[PDB]
């Protein structure tokens, strides 16, 4: 029984390496790596890859690792596929801790924009957590901390994280894990998985899948969004992809709105976005 080496980057940046039959499903090694992780929780993640032409696709727990992965090194990212809206409703603390890894690199990375303030807050938390209490021994007022909290570093913000870590003695990891989530979540940005296309007039636009629906990011001024509800088929055709709105009270028909992707493969990999969290989202 031939087994093939995978090699899984973890929310905390290591690197876990296990074995699976050649001809595996993406879910045996997903079990795998939430076993390593003691995650119980497991419906809210799951594992990347990256493709032929270097994106970042899910691996489908129901196929294939080697149809997926193709010609590619089977190796992998552990991430969350599916934010909560509403963390304090999990059930375990490391389901929120794992969750607060991946928000810490969304920040990090710029995916998750964040004003100043809320920088200076989510790292305090973060710093509470990982450290626990204020020491001054530990910080003097050239002090800079070795945690990433945001995409461009200042001293400024450095002072910002040790003010507001001073006010937090006396917190636990699993209550500060908590406070980063409860701001974390009222972000705009919160769990917005953004993909570029061009609207049926080819204006360059984003589109954003969340739990609350999907979202138009035409330009500053003018942000559609459609409420799941209001969306009964989502599809795709070579390069294109359209959803399929629900007539409004008193309207005779369906109303259809198309956008024009890079390619097929972006076109496919939108779908499927849209469709899994259709599905997440109408189970909650
Ligand atoms: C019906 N719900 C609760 C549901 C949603 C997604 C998954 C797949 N979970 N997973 C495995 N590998 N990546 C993601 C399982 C169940």
């Amino acid at each position: 029984p031939k087994s093939m080496q995978c090699k899984v980057i973890l929310l905390d940046g290591s690197e876990y390496t296990c074995d699976v039959e050649k001809r595996s499903r993406g879910q045996v090694l997903f079990d795998k790596v939430c076993e390593h992780l003691n995650l119980l929780e497991k419906d809210y993640f799951g594992l990347t890859y990256r493709d032929a032409e270097n994106q970042k696709n899910w691996l489908d727990p129901a196929k294939e690792i080697k149809k997926q992965v193709r010609s590619g090194a089977w190796h992998f990212s552990f991430n969350v596929k599916f934010y909560p809206p509403d963390p304090a409703q999990l059930s375990e603390d490391i389901t929120r801790y794992y969750l607060c890894l991946q928000l810490r690199d969304d920040i990090v990375s710029g995916r998750l924009p964040c004003s100043f303030v809320t920088l200076a807050l989510l790292g305090s938390y973060t710093v509470q957590s990982e450290l626990g209490d204020y020491d001054p021994d530990e910080c003097g007022s050239d002090y800079i901390s070795e945690f990433r909290f945001a995409p461009n570093h200042t001293k400024e913000l450095e002072d910002k994280v040790i003010e507001l870590h001073k006010s937090h003695r006396g917190m636990t990891p699993a209550e500060a894990e908590m406070h980063f989530l409860e701001n974390a979540k009222k972000l705009s940005m919160y769990g917005v998985d953004l993909h570029h296309a061009k609207d049926s007039e080819g204006v360059e636009i984003m589109l954003g899948v969340c739990a609350s629906g999907l979202l138009i990011y035409r330009d500053r001024l003018r942000i559609n969004r459609f409420a799941w509800p209001k969306v009964l088929k989502i599809s795709y055709k070579r390069n294109n992809f359209y959803i399929k709105i629900r007539p409004g009270e008193f309207e005779q028909f369906e109303s259809t709105i198309g956008f024009k992707l890079p390619n097929h493969r972006a076109a496919k990999r939108l779908w499927k976005v849209c469709v899994e969290h259709h599905t997440f989202f109408r189970l909650l």
